[PDB]
């Protein structure tokens, strides 16, 4: 081991997705709709896996950013779902729901990634730094609370955000 050569590796894969972040960034500059942002993120894996997918929520635009570690965050779920969850199996479903609530006053956004009638979710599944990292990331862009769930019966991912303009424009 030498920790100078560690934190040097370290530096140079963390410019490398920057650079990658970027170009994702640029992108998407003028913002998505959920529908959207969650229909051409998870379109490679409709064609894979048709109508084993499904995507319900109201029209809500969102801003550039939360695009962007939106995308990263349903690609890199329907990349798991595939070696581990629902889409490792025949009979496994992914239903994303989101919309807009009401805490007697406050207006907030919440949104479900929820696994179903796949594999058996065995106790020690127990997230690496990328998934950490994408879940920090997407949920420091929308200003949320997330909660992610490993139950047996498959993968529940919750979102709960306030609604700021920054984050929802036209909100
Ligand atoms: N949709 C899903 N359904 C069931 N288990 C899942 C899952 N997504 C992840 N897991 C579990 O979480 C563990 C940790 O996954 P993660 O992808 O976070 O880190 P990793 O670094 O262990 C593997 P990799 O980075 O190659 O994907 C997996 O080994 C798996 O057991």
């Amino acid at each position: 081991y030498d920790p100078e050569q560690a934190n040097r590796l370290f530096s140079e894969r963390l410019r490398a997705l920057s650079q990658a972040h970027d170009m994702l960034l640029k992108e998407n500059w003028a913002g998505a709709t959920i529908q959207q942002i969650c229909a051409t993120a998870l379109a490679p894996f409709n064609s894979t896996f048709a109508n084993r997918i499904h995507m319900s929520g109201p029209h809500l635009l969102v801003s550039d950013r939360v695009t962007v570690a939106l995308s990263l965050a349903f690609y890199e779920l329907a990349t798991n779902a595939v070696k581990y969850g629902a889409l490792s199996n025949e009979k496994g479903v992914i239903n994303i729901t989101w919309a807009i609530m009401e805490d007697k006053g406050e207006k907030k956004f919440h949104m479900r990634w929820a696994e179903s009638r796949g594999p058996e979710v065995m106790q020690p599944a127990r997230r690496g730094f990328g998934q950490r990292l994408l879940h920090s990331v997407l949920a420091e862009e929308l200003k949320a609370k997330c909660d992610v769930e490993f139950a047996a019966s498959g993968l529940l991912i919750d979102v709960l955000a306030p609604i700021t303009p920054e984050v929802f424009p036209g909100m």
